[PDB]
């Protein structure tokens, strides 16, 4: 079973040190901001094998690249940043207008990344599953810096969403 990811968000929002420690278990602080791509691992979520494919995005032009490419997306901001929360309710508006104009019923989750910061949070937890709530997506709040499970596990959930 292949399942498509896509990783859409602000850059600087930790897209792919997000993708580095799903894939690696490491986090990598400095990661070529202008490289986009397609990373390939083989997963097991719910004792079933996924041929998972996660595109780690760099914003523009041609969003069909991934708007008619994924089964599921990961949209990131930093909690630590509310220009990147503010882009991030821009990528949720266009996955939401592509499915109206298109049928195309694909799940989100939404990111807020940088958890690590929380000291310097310019956004509340609440106020991320306020905006979840204006798209009707799931909501976790991450770090690329702490541990690799609570990674994983988001991964994963956006699989069980492109399989439900
Ligand atoms: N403190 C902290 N910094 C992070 C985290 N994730 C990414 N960064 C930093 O945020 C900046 C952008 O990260 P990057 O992965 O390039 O984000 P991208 O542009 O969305 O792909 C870099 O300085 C990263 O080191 C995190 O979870 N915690
Ligand atoms: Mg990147
Ligand atoms: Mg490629």
């Amino acid at each position: 079973l292949e399942v498509n990811l896509a990783i859409l968000g602000r850059r600087g929002a930790g897209k792919s040190a997000l993708t580095v420690k799903f894939l690696t278990k490491r986090f990598i602080s400095e990661y070529d901001p202008n490289l986009e791509d397609t990373y390939s691992s083989e997963e097991t979520v719910d004792h079933q094998p996924v041929h998972l494919r996660v595109m780690d995005t760099a914003d523009p032009r041609n969003c069909e690249r991934y708007l008619n490419w994924a089964h599921a997306f990961l949209v990131v901001y930093s909690v630590d940043s509310r220009q990147s929360f503010d882009s991030s309710s821009s990528y949720l508006e266009l996955l939401a207008l592509h499915a109206k104009e298109t049928q195309r019923s694909i799940p989100a989750l939404l990111l807020g990344n940088k958890l690590d910061m929380a000291q310097y949070r310019q956004v509340t937890k609440a106020e991320g599953v306020a905006l979840a709530g204006r798209f009707g997506c799931l909501f976790f709040e991450v770090s690329a810096c702490l541990d690799f499970e609570h990674v994983q596990h988001v991964f994963h959930e956006a699989v069980r969403e492109a399989r439900r």
